[PDB]
């Protein structure tokens, strides 16, 4: 009854999840155990910047995730999504940090899609970057441990007033408008994700990661979500 | 208690509410009598599109109508415009009648809302452009006897099957997600619209009109705007 | 000398250079026959818009037709484009015929380029979209029988005064402006085109295509590029 | 014989110039010396973000200059343009540093307009972003002292391979494809351009400002241009 898909920033080797033994990534499409994952160097105190993509007459979710003068990591899949979804999605992104805490702070947030097919000549499109994060979005919709205003800062995690992040956070922000892949006519039909990030941890072996989710008009966390549960994944690993 | 601030595309003059002489297209500040005006050549089965620009900087209210071959028609009008709206502010359409019939009939819809300054530089950008309006919208709120679904078409009035409109309808879409113009840490807010309509009624006299507003998050038809009123007002001038 | 990569409305199925049964659009890198087809079923006096997408990330070349009603026809390949072009790449459209007439008469056309990856996160953008094609471009770039100036149109192809167009002509059009698809310090290189185009011919074979191009910076008409050839290539297949 | 506008940033009262006495801006049409003037507090080691603007049913160039945390400067001027200029135009920056030095690096050029009116439901639309400013642009045109690859930096002034920069440069960067503010039909005709400056000098008492023009398709520097002359005006103080 809960779909979803996002593309998972797993920096713990949640390697139980069968996953890589580490800062993979992937394109899971409803059970947490990805598609397809690749391997990703971390950074700390280092902001990330992760990238989405989609075309209705390509088939293929995919991104890559770079660290400036540094490198990055890409992937793709090979997909449908008028599968994998339904006509009308709600678009967001959340993180959750284990037995560890961290800092999932979002720093960069954009979205846009766009539509057209139908040679009917008209294609549409909705699209919003979003850089100054407030102190309520009444535009963007928060869910869990995700509070926001900081400094233009969006932070989908628990942390202290002194700096103190804890470790069982699990959020949830996502756009108020509903986007669409749906229409009749529907050729080619892009959106283009995309996210400057930035985790940190005093420790040494950090727990545990971050997505981005389309999914649900009302979709809702996961009574499991935790650490590798993404905060999207019922659970059953 | 609502407040609104928006164009009228007004199809008949009201000379006993101070629509003048004839159409009139009019920036209202809640009243429908605009405080700046300029005649208008309604069109019937024309094709014309309405304007709206605003500049933070500027703030100067200004809308234009245009019909093909022939010549268009101007109008602006210098306001402050974060001394009437709220902080966050949700919009839409919607137009009357109440004596007649005619097609308040919605070709497509555009918008975009620039939120700068900052002195992070990027830009806050949201935006949308319909151009395919099917059966529900969804992002969409129709509000009366608009309607949504006849042929990538957008109707905020009342009309039979067949094409035989009523006249005792009010019909108001919005955005379903909340907008934003304000930001503290703004010193330049920008937003644009555009949407082509094709009202016709086979009278010589169609009326009332039609009109581009804005207004807070929990506005609804005006119990009694119509003809004139223009579902906003609450009622008298 | 002179490279180009570009997707071809062939209207003349020329299976004596391998321009299969009937019409195809094709996806040529240098040589008239297209790596990779689909039919394709020219509708005279109708609207149709071509496709092309690319993905930095993805690479695939992919294209698409599409007339209004009835169904469009989608084909892609991937190839790795950036072994092939140069670092600044300036384009346009061109097309020709040889023994018939023919209105390789557009519409409108449509383009954008986002180079990305940096580390700067930022987007380096440039992009275009004609609408109303008046008397000399200027931005333009015409090369032959392609004329700028008969109604906010823009005709690659020879084609009489009062409507009796000649089938001897060739027409490209290109950019003022160089583009730029490669930045050392990238990593994901898109760039999205779009134009409708209108040809007729009162014949019921009008040949030959036209097609979507890019090349070189010093690229001009292949003295014999015609029929077929496309106005690109320099004889031969 | 060499018509320009563009909206000066002349940090040092060239007060000869019967400007301000100080870091004012202004609207200079031509002749050199401004029509409207405005205070502006500089900054030094400090980036600056200039905001151009206008609109064909508003006639209004004008600004505003912030610095975050900080204040800014706008400016405003009633005004048609499609007086000040012909049909085509070529939009660039550039700076001159007098008997001091200082550093005119040009951070972040970002410039878009767009046409429409005509109802004939078109706009047409040129924009492109600029941030990783390599060394050549092919389609940017420099001129004079305009050296252009550092760092992702856009320097239009001379100064050393250690850090040390002249005093006498004069240089000239603007987009290659030229731009536009004709069409009949014409109705409404934004642009906007805007960047991210920053000056910085040694000594006390810096020359001499910056500035932003649209002219001439083929403008080049001024025999005069220099300090007050901007690199624009003849000279004719």
């Amino acid at each position: 009854a809960d779909t979803i898909v996002a593309v998972e920033l797993d920096t713990y080797p949640n390697t139980d999840i069968g996953d890589p033994s580490y800062p993979h990534i992937g394109i899971d499409i409803k059970s947490v155990r990805s598609k397809k994952t690749a391997k990703w160097n971390m950074q700390d105190g280092k902001v990330g910047t992760a990238h989405i993509i989609y075309n209705s007459v390509d088939k293929r979710l995919s991104a890559v995730v770079s660290y400036p003068n540094a490198d990055a990591t890409s992937v793709s899949y090979d997909v449908d999504l008028n599968d994998v979804l339904p006509e009308w999605v709600r678009v967001g992104l959340s993180a959750s940090t284990g037995l560890y805490k961290e800092t999932n702070t979002i720093l960069s947030w954009s979205f846009t899609s766009k539509l057209k097919s139908n040679s009917t000549h008209q294609t549409d499109a909705l699209h919003f970057m979003f850089n100054q994060f407030s102190k309520d979005q009444k535009d963007l919709i928060l869910q869990g441990d995700a509070t926001t205003g900081t400094d233009g800062n969006l932070e989908l995690t628990r942390v202290s007033s002194n700096g103190s992040p804890e470790g069982s956070s699990v959020g949830r922000a996502l756009f108020y408008a509903p986007v669409h892949i749906w229409e009749s006519s529907a050729a080619t039909v892009s959106f283009e994700a995309t996210f400057a990030f930035l985790i940190k941890s005093p420790d040494s072996h950090p727990a545990d990661g971050i997505a981005f989710f389309i999914s649900n008009i009302d979709s809702s966390i996961p009574s499991g979500s935790t650490g590798r549960l993404l905060g999207l994944f019922p659970d059953a690993n």
